[PDB]
This record gives C-alpha cells, sequence and structure tokens, in this order.
C-alpha cells in the first residue's frame, strides 16, 4: 500500500507547537536539535525504522507480517513457524515488574548548573563551576498507585533527579512535601502496606481513604506532619511543574578541608506553586487519568520547559542542637524562617524522551547514589532506604546489570573487577578480575581523597552508643509541626485541609477509627477538630476540649513559606484558556483574545458543539480542538466565551455545564458582549462580581483583568458563593 | 497494646451482610461455612494470624518491629540487623510482573453443575452427571489497562473460569463478546499495541481512544465487528454478574463413540443484561476506580452470588459449510436465529478470595487447558494462543512450576516425569525421572483413550494443503456481522453506539483517521456513517453515500439476542438505591421505603450533607451511610428522596445535583410529599412524566412502581429530555 496521506499530515511538525496542534512524538523526533552530553550518548542503542525492512530479531527480512504458517490455508498452524514465535514470545515477555512504590511516573531529561562555585562548602564537582552543565533526567511520580493509575489522585508525589556529573551520577531522590510520614526505615513496610491497597480484596487504589491507612496514621501519631500536608491541596498539584520539591532528609556537604555542613535539599518551581482544588482533581481522575503525564510532555514539546532552582537549607555542625527539634527526624521540617533556603543553581527539563518503557519504565534512582563532596547523616529512615534501593532494583530490571541499561548508565569512566552476572554487555579485557594484582599492574587503581577527582571518603563522624533498637526521645514530639503548618495556611488553604480529613474519614468504615483520628486532630489545634468533627456529626468531649496546644517551633507561630498561596509567585505561561466558540464568532473579539494570550504564553483550547470547523463573521475558518464534553473545564485554567451568535450555544447543556464546572472550581470566567447572558446560569449578580471579566467586546482591559487573574490561579473570593450551585 | 476497641466493632460479622453494613474481609473469615473441594484443598496453605508471636520468616521471635538496630540511639544502622533486613527484602521484592493483557482483574470461588449428563455428544467428566460438582475460579477483567487501572472504562472484558474436574483442569478463557478484533494470531501483538498506550509517551490509559488504534481498526477492517460492540453499551458493563460470556472459537466436544461435534461455549448472566451510560462510566472512572471489583466482592458478601448459565451453540460435522461465514473464524459470530444456545448447567460465585495478590493475581489461566471430550479447532487466533500462555506464565510466574501455586493446582490427581525448575514444591520419590523405564515398573503409566478416565488424544482430523502463510479466502468478508449487529439494536443503543464513535474518534489527533473510520462505517450502514460524520464535521461523498450495503447474514436482517436490552431480562436483587435523607424524616415513609426494598432484595445507602445520625419524626435514630458527595448517584442504580423538612437540603447544590445527574445518567427517580420541589430542578413537568414517581408518601403503590423502573434498568424514553439539563 501504504497508506500514510500525501499531504504529510501524519507526520507532527519537529518545531515547538502548543499542546494540541501537532500529534505528540518520541522526543529525539520532535526535538532533534536538542541536546546535551547524556542524550547524545544514548545515540549508540537509538533505533531508527523508515526505509528498513521488516525483520526478525535475529536479522531475517519478514515477507509476510499478517499470517501464521499453516498446512493448508484453514489448517492448523506448524511449529515450524519460527517467525510467528519469535513474535509471540517477545510479546509474551514484555513486563517486568513496577516499582514498589512510585509507580506511576513520567519523566524528562534536562540539564543542571549551578549559579556559582560551591567549593567552600562542597568538592562536589558538579557544583564546582557556573559554566559546568551537567545532564539530569527526571521522574516526577505519585506514591501508592499501580503503574496504570490516574495522576490526579491526592497523594504525596515522588521528584527523583539523576544528575550524570563528572565523578558520578549523583541521584537526588525525594518527595513534594518536607517531611515524610514515619521516622524509621523498619516501619516503611508497615506504612506502606497501610495506604496501599487493602489485601484482601485489592480496593482502594491511588487512595489513602480506607480504614488501614487511618487505623495506622491513629495508632503512630508521628505520621500526623505529612498527613496534614496530604489533607492539604499540597496533596494535588496543578502540575509537576507547580509543586516544590525537597531531600527530606538532612544530609552533609563536604569541602576540599574536610569540613561537613548539614544541607537539606529543595527544589522551587519557577512557574510557582499552584494545586487543584479536591473534586476538579478527582473528576479529572476519571476525565484524564494521564493529565500530569500529558501536561509535562506538552510543556515540554511546546517550549514551556519545567523549570526548579535547587537550594540549599545550610545549618553548621556546631548547631547540630540549637532546634527544639532534632535534625536527622524526617519528620520534622527546618522553617525557612528559621534558616533560609539559599539559591545554588537551575535545572530545565527541555526534552521528553523516545521510548517511555526503555527511557523512563527502566530508570533507576538510588539516595545511595552520592559523590565525594556529599556524604549523608544517621537519620533513622534515609539509612534503611540505602539497603533497599539496590535490593529492589534487581528483580526489578532482572540482575545486577542495571547500570548498563542505556538509560542509568554513567557518561563519565567507570571501570571496576567486577563481572558477570545475568545480561551482562560489558566485555572486560583485563587479564585481572581481582585486587591488588601484579599481573595489570594494580589497574584500575584506587585514588586517595582529595579537593577533585579524588575517591571517595566517608566523614568520620564520631559513633557513641551501645548497640540497641530504640528511637531516640528527641523524635518523641508529633504535634507541633503539624501545627505550625496549620496556622501558616491561608483560610481557604484551611478549610480545603479539614474538608480532606472529612472526605477521608467518611470512607473509613469503623466508626472509632474515625473517632481516633479526630482525638489526634484535637492534639494539633482545636479549630481544626472541631471543624472534622462537626462534618462526621462526632461531638469533642471536654477533656478534648482541654487539650493543651503544642508548644511553637522556636518561636514561630507561623511560616508563610509553608503555604502555597499566602505569598503570590503565580506565572502565566504554559496555562491554558477554553475558548467556547458559536457558529457566527465575531472575529474582532477572536483576533484580540489570541493575541492577548500569546504575547504571556497562554495556549488557547477552541472548543464547539461537535468537531470540525466553524466560520467567524468575517469568513475565517476556525478548526474545533474539541468538543464541550470531549475536553472538560477540568483541563484549562480559565474560560473565554467571546461575542456572535450566543443563540447556538445558549440552550446548549453542555456549554452552560460547562461555565457551572469551571466557576464552582474557581476558575477565572470571561464573557463578552451577548456571552454575558450566561451570567444566569451561574446565578451571579447583575451588577458582577470579582473573578468574572465582563464587557461589550473582548478589547484593551478585559484580556488584561482576565491574565491578572490567571496570575492568582483561582479566585478564592467565590468560595461562599460555590455551595448554591448544582454541579 | 490492647488497640482493638472493647466493643468488638473492628471485626466484621462472619454472616451475609449487605454492601456497607460491615467492613469487608477475607472471605474464610467472612463465610467459614462456605466450602467446595478446591477451597478445602487450599487450606494447607491458609496461614492465620491471632494470638501468634510476630517472627521473621526462619521462625525468630521479634521484640522490637519498631526500630532498627544502630549504634546509640541516634547512631547508624548496624549492617548485622538481620530483622530489618528480611522485613525489607521481602518488601522491596512483592511485585511480579502483571499480565500482558487482561491485568486488571477481580476474581471469586465458586462451584459449577450440568443440567443433565452430556455423555451423548462429549465424553468430559465434569459434564457427565448432574450430581457431579466442580469448583471453579473465576477472573473478569478488563483488557487494554494496567493493574491498577480503573474498572468502568469503555473496553472488551474478559471471563475466565478454571474448572478443577476430576479429569484435570479446564480453563475456559472467554470475553464478554461473541467475537475478537483480528483473524489470525501472527497479528496479536499489532492490535494490542495500537490499542495500549502509545510507546513514546505511554498515553492514554484504560482507553481505545486514541490515534494508533483507529489508524490500525481504519487499516484492518475485520476489525470492525468487535469495534461495533466495544462502542456500544456492551463496553461499559454495569457489573460483571450484568454482562454475557463468550468462549469466541468454535471448539469441539468429543463422544465416548469419537463422534466430533463443533460447540461454541456462552455464559448468559442469571441476573440478566444491563450496562452503564457512557457519562456515567467515565465519571465512575474516577469517582471509583474499583467499582467493578468493589461490587462483585461485597455482592458475594451480602449473598446476591453472581451466576451464570453454561450454554452451547452446537453444530454436526457435517453443516461446517453451511453458513455464509466460516465456522473458524473469530471475528464472526454464530446467530442465535440459526443455532440456538443449549442450556447446559450453572455456575454460582460464593467466595471471594482470602488475599487478592496469592489468589488472583497469581492465577493462570490458560486455553490450551482441555480435557478429554474436548478438542481444538484450525481457527487461526486460538491455534497461537495455544503457545502464549504457557510461555507468558513462566516470566510472569517465576518459572515452569507455576502449576504448584496453590490456587492454580488440580485437585485430581498429577504424576509425571518432568523435575526440578525454579521453586519446585513437590519432592518425588519415584526411582525414574524417565519411561519407558523397569527400574519403577514403567510408573507412572500412558493410559488409553476411552469412555471415562482415559487418556487424551487428539480428533484424528484431515489436514490437507501445502504449508503456507495465507488468509483464508472464506475469512475475506468484514461488513455484513458489524451490520446484523447493527440493525438488531434499539434506537437508543443505536444512539449509544453512534456517541461511542464519535467520542473516540474525536481524541484522534490525525484528521484523516478519523475520515478513514468513516468510510469504513459507510461500508455498513449509511445512517450510522452519516451520524457519526455529522458529529466530526465529516461530510460524505457521493461514492460514500451509495456503497451498497452489505448482505444479510444467511438470511437475517436482524438477531434479537445482539441487543442488550431489546428483550426485558431485568433483575432487581443486588441492585442499591441512594435515600437522600433530610433532618426531620416522616419515618412512615421510610419503614415502607426500606420494608419494600428489603422484600425485593435490593440494598439502601442512607444519605446525608455529613456523617453522623440524623433523628427521625418519631425519635428513630438514622445512621448515615455516606455524604451526597462521597458516594454519587453514579454508584446506585435509583434514587429516592423521602419527606420530612425538605427545606433542609432544599437548599443544599450537592443534594441538587445530586439528582440532575442521575436524571440525565437515565435512573428511576420517586419523590415523595414534599420532595416533589425537587422537580424544578430536573424541569420536570408539572403533570408529571414517566421516570419520575411521586405521590403524597411512599406507600402502596410507590414502591411497586419504582421497582418496575428499576426491573427495566434505565428510562429510556427521556433521552431526548436530558440534554437541557446542566449536569
Ligand atoms: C524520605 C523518604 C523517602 C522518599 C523521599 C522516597 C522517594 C522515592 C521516590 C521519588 C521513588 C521513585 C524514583 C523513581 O521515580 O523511580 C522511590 C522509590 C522507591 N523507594 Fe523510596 N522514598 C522514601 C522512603 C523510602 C524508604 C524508607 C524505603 C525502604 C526502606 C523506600 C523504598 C523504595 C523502593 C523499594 C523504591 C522502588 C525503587 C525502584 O524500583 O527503582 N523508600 N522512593
Ligand atoms: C478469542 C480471543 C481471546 C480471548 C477471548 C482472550 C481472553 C483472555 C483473558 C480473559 C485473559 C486473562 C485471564 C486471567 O484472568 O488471568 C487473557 C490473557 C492473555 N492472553 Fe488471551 N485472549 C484472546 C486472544 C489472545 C491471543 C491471540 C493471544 C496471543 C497469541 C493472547 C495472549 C494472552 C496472554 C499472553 C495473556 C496473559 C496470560 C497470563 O499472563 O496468565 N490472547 N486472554
Amino acid at each position: 500500500d501504504s497508506l500514510a496521506p500525501e499531504d504529510g499530515s501524519h507526520r507532527p511538525a519537529a518545531e515547538p507547537t502548543p499542546p494540541g496542534a501537532q500529534p505528540t512524538a518520541p522526543g529525539s523526533l520532535k526535538a532533534p536539535d536538542t541536546r546535551n552530553e547524556k542524550l547524545n550518548s544514548l545515540e549508540d542503542v537509538r533505533k531508527g525504522s523508515e526505509n528498513y525492512a521488516l525483520t526478525t530479531n535475529q536479522g531475517v527480512r519478514i515477507a509476510d507480517d499478517q499470517n501464521s504458517l499453516r498446512a493448508g490455508s484453514r489448517g492448523p498452524t506448524l511449529l515450524e513457524d519460527f517467525i510467528l514465535r519469535e513474535k509471540i514470545t517477545h510479546f509474551d515477555h514484555e513486563r517486568i515488574p513496577e516499582r514498589i512504590v512510585h509507580a506511576r511516573g513520567s519523566a524528562a531529561h534536562g540539564y543542571f548548573q549551578p549559579y556559582k562555585s560551591l567549593s567552600d562548602i562542597t568538592k562536589a564537582d558538579f557544583l564546582s563551576d557556573p559554566n559546568k552543565i551537567t545532564p539530569v533526567f527526571v521522574r516526577f511520580s505519585t506514591c501508592q498507585g499501580g503503574a496504570g493509575s490516574a495522576d490526579t489522585v491526592r497523594d504525596i508525589r515522588g521528584f527523583a533527579t539523576k544528575f550524570y556529573t563528572e565523578e558520578g551520577i549523583f541521584d537526588l531522590v525525594g518527595n513534594n512535601t518536607p517531611i515524610f510520614f514515619i521516622q524509621d526505615a523498619h516501619k516503611f513496610p508497615d506504612f506502606v502496606h497501610a495506604v496501599k491497597p487493602e489485601p484482601h480484596w485489592a480496593i482502594p487504589q491511588g487512595q489513602s481513604a480506607h480504614d488501614t491507612f487511618w487505623d495506622y496514621v491513629s495508632l503512630q501519631p508521628e505520621t500526623l506532619h505529612n498527613v496534614m500536608w496530604a489533607m492539604s491541596d499540597r496533596g494535588i498539584p496543578r502540575s509537576y511543574r507547580t509543586m516544590e520539591g525537597f531531600g527530606i532528609h538532612t544530609f552533609r556537604l563536604i569541602n576540599a578541608e574536610g569540613k561537613a555542613t548539614f544541607v537539606r535539599f529543595h527544589w522551587k518551581p519557577l512557574a510557582g506553586k499552584a494545586s487543584l482544588v479536591w473534586d476538579e482533581a478527582q473528576k479529572l481522575t476519571g476525565r484524564d487519568p494521564d493529565f500530569h503525564r500529558r501536561e509535562l510532555w506538552e510543556a515540554i514539546e511546546a517550549g514551556d520547559f519545567p523549570e526548579y532552582e535547587l537550594g540549599f537549607q545550610l545549618i553548621p555542625e556546631e548547631d547540630e542542637f540549637k532546634f527544639d527539634f532534632d535534625l536527622l527526624d524526617p519528620t520534622k521540617l527546618i522553617p525557612e524562617e528559621l534558616v533560609p533556603v539559599q539559591r545554588v543553581g537551575k535545572m530545565v527539563l527541555n526534552r521528553n524522551p523516545d521510548n517511555f518503557f526503555a527511557e523512563n519504565e527502566q530508570a533507576a534512582f538510588h539516595p545511595g547514589h552520592i559523590v565525594p563532596g556529599l556524604d549523608f547523616t544517621n537519620d533513622p529512615l534515609l539509612q534503611g532506604r540505602l539497603f533497599s534501593y539496590t535490593d529492589t532494583q534487581i528483580s526489578r530490571l532482572g540482575g545486577p546489570n542495571f547500570h548498563e541499561i542505556p538509560i542509568n548508565r554513567p557518561t563519565c569512566p567507570y571501570h571496576n573487577f567486577q563481572r558477570d552476572g545475568m545480561h551482562r554487555m560489558g566485555i572486560d579485557t583485563n587479564p585481572a578480575n581481582y585486587e591488588p594484582n601484579s599481573i595489570n599492574d594494580n589497574w584500575p587503581r584506587e585514588t586517595p581523597p582529595g579537593p577533585k577527582r579524588g575517591g571517595f571518603e566517608s566523614y568520620q563522624e564520631r559513633v557513641e552508643g551501645n548497640k540497641v533498637r530504640e528511637r531516640s526521645p528527641s523524635f518523641g514530639e508529633y504535634y507541633s509541626h503539624p501545627r505550625l503548618f496549620w496556622l501558616s495556611q491561608t483560610p481557604f488553604e484551611q478549610r480545603h485541609i479539614v474538608d480532606g480529613f472529612s472526605f477521608e474519614l467518611s470512607k473509613v468504615v469503623r466508626p472509632y477509627i474515625r473517632e481516633r483520628v479526630v482525638d489526634q486532630l484535637a492534639h494539633i489545634d482545636l479549630t481544626l477538630a472541631q471543624a472534622v468533627a462537626k462534618n462526621l456529626g462526632i461531638e469533642l468531649t471536654d477533656d478534648q476540649l482541654n487539650i493543651t496546644p503544642p508548644p511553637d517551633v522556636n518561636g514561630l507561630k507561623k511560616d508563610p513559606s509553608l503555604s502555597l498561596y499566602a505569598i503570590p509567585d503565580g506565572d502565566v505561561k504554559g496555562r491554558v484558556v477554553a475558548i467556547l466558540l458559536n457558529d457566527e464568532v465575531r472575529s474582532a473579539d477572536l483576533l484580540a483574545i489570541l493575541k492577548a494570550l500569546k504575547a504571556k504564553g497562554v495556549h488557547a483550547k477552541l472548543l464547539y458543539s461537535r468537531m470540525g470547523e466553524v466560520t467567524a463573521d468575517d469568513g475565517t475558518v476556525l478548526p474545533i480542538a474539541a468538543t464541550f464534553a470531549g475536553a472538560p473545564s477540568l483541563t484549562v485554567d480559565a474560560v473565554i466565551v467571546p461575542c456572535g451568535n450566543i443563540a447556538d450555544i445558549a440552550d446548549n447543556g453542555d456549554a452552560n455545564y460547562y461555565l457551572m464546572e469551571a466557576y464552582k472550581h474557581l476558575k477565572p470566567i470571561a464573557l463578552a458582549g451577548d456571552a454575558r447572558k450566561f451570567k444566569a446560569t451561574i446565578k451571579i449578580a447583575d451588577q458582577g462580581e470579582e473573578g468574572i471579566v465582563e464587557a461589550d467586546s473582548a478589547d484593551g482591559s478585559f484580556m488584561d483583568e482576565l491574565l491578572t487573574l490567571m496570575a492568582a490561579h483561582r479566585v478564592w473570593s467565590r468560595i461562599p458563593k460555590i455551595d448554591k450551585i448544582p454541579a
């Protein structure tokens, strides 16, 4: 045949295009000129296709790939069909075990560069010079669900970064909240068992809203801090581009003089912090369970590269015990009001992978993979993680040679006396496979530690204690950080936390677990406890009403850096606006709308009651991106309704529903000319309302008003009004 | 210790209870007295818990399961902590590869029994006596998505049954539609690759609504038949209890005299056929991705055992060539108007598993597992399946001894000379591991074929032809079955098919693919092609308008057994009704409502604006099951609103939205007394309308009317009215 069309419409343009303009494709075909040392080094295993003959894996050309070999055209298939058997066998063996946690994830390639040399505090080569660029590979993920679960669940998110440094791979394997649920790695199977689907029936997926999770939390108050972050809007990010990242544990930075400095790692999203609202997130898991995966991929194809600032909280070794919390306790955060985040460098994700399985699914990150200039601490959760990644990757990725899988390979040299193992790629020519050896003059050889290019030596921390299985008494405080978090949130963020706990505990079948969680909230803050209790039909006791609130954290009664929205940081580039078309669109409005959006890097999606095209007043042919039902308001940041023949869409139920949903979800809406007739559906004032942009036409200040609302993300003042709308 | 409450509310009652009344639990604890030979034979591997000490896997009691061993309570974790290392190691290795296809599935144990001896047509032991009971294990599944994807997607469903017979395991591995998409097994990797998530970015999950699927369909017209079924409401079943099951392929039955009879296998749902509507199914993927799994599990815990009647379509050997279609072509169905389904037996699923992973995830089904009395045919899709299941299970389940994993083990004797392999459990004492042998007097020994308890011998079919990779010319007809299916559907079923095609093609980014699909629909039926074209903004050509319709199927212009709903078969037992409460419910209404529902085996869920309890007018304390938002109308089959203080929920946006959503999804709604004020929300006439039950109180005829509507499943007459509602 064949039938790719004559117009060449099958193939997407190899240039940045806005979401939905062209079919997506493998990164190296979408952006062939985007390169980095790692992307180039993968060239040996990239496999093309065009102009090549179809063959078996042994290189034999196939003549007929449509039929098995049989004795007669209606006869039995013959065992000698080696073509069919290789093809079916490889298909039969396609799947590998998904990760134990973080199985649902989306990744991209990029690069990192420090703003200045950090040689006074660390000898890490990748932070030693502002013009030294280090390729990275980043994988973002949910945490509980399987690899086929949905993106916009309520859950913690993983944020893992593989740095291909000149002195080794450093993996920074963090999450989107600055603490973890538990204190010691020994409890990790217990916690993860409690949050994952229950064992009898394997329900629920991607949800902590079930009895065993809340049983565990209620019995293990150390979890309450991260639970508070998960119940807030932090648990439902708008995009991986708009959430923070944290390494959680205190690590060490080691300089050339041997000085150790404690450090906690942060990633700041340069697109700003932004989250969905629960009803929107939950409905989006049904409308588009691949929303975050798609959003990341389309941002990079559009040139809206995710950018993050690496930042360090630095504490001198002499200040280890100066806080009212233990620095080694992963359930405690270090307030930025106490220890500021120093900016360190920028990370840009600018290329999607070519093959998700080969590059994303087989990537292996490990917090153990550190480099000279970095070291660990005794945090008891970090200590046990050091054992687990290595162990799980051998079974997940089939053997001990997972570092030879292309995405995992260092770009710098690697030489040692390790040999064999399943799927061994490297063919070693060294005469010796042991050291010391004389037969190869002891090569490859050990290298002493030094200021640069030196071997790894651990910091010589003094260890003094008996061999004990004991929690440090300093870790036995569970309510002051949850309280600090609570008081740092805005009133509307506090309401959403309450709503999250209420919704989750309403799904817990055993009422006494609900009551025990409420009792724990009474140890954090009474207003919080009472608001959740009222939603659960629970009444606090007199004793509960008199629980003394936990102490402030080093005199802090709040830290605004813990809130998503108290300090504006809203950027609109990369956001999307739905434009609800009609069959006689006033092109003056459309011109003005698209020009204003284009100027700020905001994308548009043209919607209608059907697919195809509609023609504007002026004759302009407009292509329809999707239908009102086909691409609901859940997927956009704002909605504009231009003037024209509004009767065409005024009696359309889907069109009205579109605005009711967007209104409920606090998204800015802009109506021009006769589009103002839609105000009745969303029942608000004859004279108007903050959050609803309206004018006779879409001109000068109309688009400016709409853009200012989008920079603020959502219209929080509309909260009290949304409860009367049936949406 | 003592974390369980002293009223014993942590533990669910060991007796049938309605959905939501008690926490769910492992089958053997929930129904200890429900037994069968297979369930009894698994007792040797069932492990309890209560009153035992916590140990390592080697039997060593653990003292402190809260902490790792470290040097000092704030020191480093020590390598010698063997307890931590075993616990983390086992956790790190929990996952196994998911099934290549049908990775999402839900299973239960039950039993089968034939109505009468079928010895005249088959010597299969399990079909030989009405008193012979055969334990079964059934796994239902979706087909495209991973194990963590959602249940109510649009997709084919798998229906696999493992019969533990006295002469061997027979697995009947079928789907919920009577044909498959492709003709020859060589194309299975191509088709599956096309429907699964696209390889560069691994989107979309659980959906065929993407370009590669429709590209393949457009290029391979053999797919159109199953595609028609998938786009119909067949692709979105209400529950696994309410869908049909088919083996698809023509197999053979072989009696004791050696006569072969062609057979196609059917499962009829005794609960009747019933599906969701697309908007409901897609929203239910977000609100409860585990809806079918949960529904199956809770039906069994309630005593609403899923029941299916096994039926055979039987064709004499000499009638092989008497149809317009080839009996070996799996893209063609055998119309029940031509060859009736003979009732054969009943299957009842009456016990859930104890551990989903151990029993469901490791279950292994193979269509090649047949028993004497059955045989295969040359259907080329079935022939290639024979090779694939064995192959894939060794990698999925770790080795060649997967038949020793408890759920997969036969209940009958198994003895042979096979030895070793990974994870070997059986310790063979036979002196010989080969035959022929004299050292063990040749045991175990082969057995001749015979009427009962004999060895397997294949039916001696004549084979005549050259070795060729060639499709039979008899399979080259692709549009008459699609058209037969189309014409057999009700008008509302036809609209739902049109809507499915239009929705899915609107998600295809390359417009030419949409056009190619429409052209293939114009070879099936012009009305169908025009309606889908209109929704895509596509205009058929004059040549497309003149394509002659394909021929009838052996004189048939329709067959009502292909419709879900043209012949009523509606059962209400097991269905559920939402009851929207208010703070002063009129208990006369509630007593009448609940007793009427209870008499027909219909469940109820009492909803309110919060959790806890509400008090009825006469002091009756009413326990709240869930909130309006917490348990949406998506999860119920009907909604009743009793009288009382309606002002309490009349202003509630969620309560109104609950009715608008239920109304739009065609569910019966019943309003009593003051609850009739809600009619304005759903814009129903003053006089009333069919599908809305209304009266002054919930008495005599009110509940009979509502139950009548529930037996008809949905209110199809309301279809024209739902478009004006913004829901
Ligand atoms: C501060 C606490 C933790 C953080 C921030 C964290 C973060 C993550 C992330 C982001 C991933 C996915 C990396 C990817 O995208 O492939 C991951 C995977 C994993 N984590 Fe951790 N995790 C933490 C605690 C733990 C603990 C305590 C253990 C066990 C002792 C653990 C065991 C695992 C395992 C087994 C995997 C799968 C790795 C693989 O298959 O390649 N995690 N974790
Ligand atoms: C009439 C056509 C087909 C039907 C009705 C069918 C049905 C099913 C069902 C219901 C399952 C899941 C069983 C379970 O619940 O574990 C399954 C699995 C599977 N199917 Fe088939 N299938 C068909 C065609 C094919 C073909 C043509 C092939 C390959 C040549 C194939 C390969 C597989 C594989 C590899 C699995 C996974 C088995 C395992 O891991 O245990 N299927 N199929």
